């Protein structure tokens, strides 16, 4: 059946493309937090 | 009749298709979803 | 008259084939509204 | 009619996809006003 | 005249079907504008 | 002249065939852009 | 001429689901606007 | 010439429908717009 | 020769009709296009 | 050339509509603005 | 070869139409950014 | 027979060019919705 | 063999024309892409 | 068999042109959320 | 290859563009973070 095959490798390029997805998320939102985090314990400390 | 067995195979065909379909799906509405609350949460966390 | 007998087997095979077409259908049409749906409420919900 | 019988099972799928959402958006709400609580009350209090 | 009555069964069966998709069309966006406005009015109590 | 008969005959046929088609469409289309607008202002109210 | 009434018709349903949505916006927006007030004139109050 | 009169006709026709159709777009945008400036002023206001 | 005069007068009666037809296009065509317009300005505006 | 006269035409109505567009932007945006500074000014003069 | 002719022709009128249609795009496009700056700088300056 | 010999032959060379079809269309199906993926998930990510 | 030579004469006839296609495809592909970018990337820099 | 040979050419031109394909894909996607960055980092930043 | 020289042509005029919205990004960016830190100093400093 070649759609079976077709359906599977389909499906695993998506997985795939996830996976990298995912990574470039938690770099951006680990910048986004950062600075948001710095600017409100510099004006409480002080 | 040769109608008869024709469409039975062309209607099981179809039901396995869905069912790869169904599959790809759950996938890759998984990770929108996923993403979407990530980014939504470490919002209000902070 | 040949013909008579002729045109009511023609349209008894007819309906026949038209049976499977609507069963056919259904099935289709059932996966398509299915995964509008899923897509629909899930972004709803979140 | 096969026409009746398709919408009847359609509208049935419907109904209990629309009950899963319903389910969802309960948890994540309750979350969301949540925190927004906690964060409104600690401030007053102290 | 064969097309008169024709025509007649054809706009019957259609008016049948415009008829269950009213009910339909009802019941899902009665849950869409539900979760909205349950989404709006919660954030604006708290 | 029997060609002269005959023709007049067929567009007569036709004049009413037409009259049967047009009322369908305005049935037809009547749903259609009902829900539509339906679908529409309830958005926008809400 | 068919189409005469045809718009008729359809631009007089138009003309009452506008007055359904009308009475609907008048109800929600009469809501959160009491509710701000609420809120700002017990703070002053206060 | 059985063409020119014919396509004098049918140009006609046209010209009258897209009367129709300018008259129910004025409606119809008339009440989106209505509503949308109500619901600005009003928070403004308030 | 019968055959040089014939598709002479062909010819003649073509380019007429396609006179007309520009006529009618630019009538459809300048509604169409007004609609649009006047649909995405409005909604710029407000 | 049909076209040329035709563009022509399209290009002078879209021209006459932007200029009834500018008319509306600068009432609504006028009135906006006037509230923001009549609510802003009146606070800080008090 | 009258092939060849015939496509240098339709190759100019095609080259013509593109011209025109650059021009209203400009307009066009020229009125909406217009429009939008308008909106942001007043706002943001006030 | 010689129908019998043809008709085989016939059906024999319609397999493989069924066959040939399937690879293509994995080929351009893959890079459609390879293409779909990546604009959507790049988005999504940032 | 007068087949020989006809069929060589048609099959250059062609393979001319498909190259006076190419052409034509080229202009009217680019100005398409043209206005799409050019509306896309106006809207993001503003 | 001709077709086998003509299959496989066409298969290989797919091929590459799908390769043109994701260069340009590549370099427009490239800007599109390059500029979206720049717009977002230069706000949380100031 | 028709096609080869085609792309080629299309993927140096979307680098063009992208050349232009770089530009205007610059200075509308510019004006924007200008104002506000015009606006954020000035009120500090007094």
């Amino acid at each position: 059946d070649p759609a079976k095959a077709a359906f599977d490798s389909l499906q695993a390029s998506a997985t795939e493309m996830i996976g990298y997805a995912w990574a470039m998320v938690v770099v951006i939102v680990g910048a986004t937090i950062g600075i948001k985090l710095f600017k409100k314990f510099t004006s409480k400390a002080s």
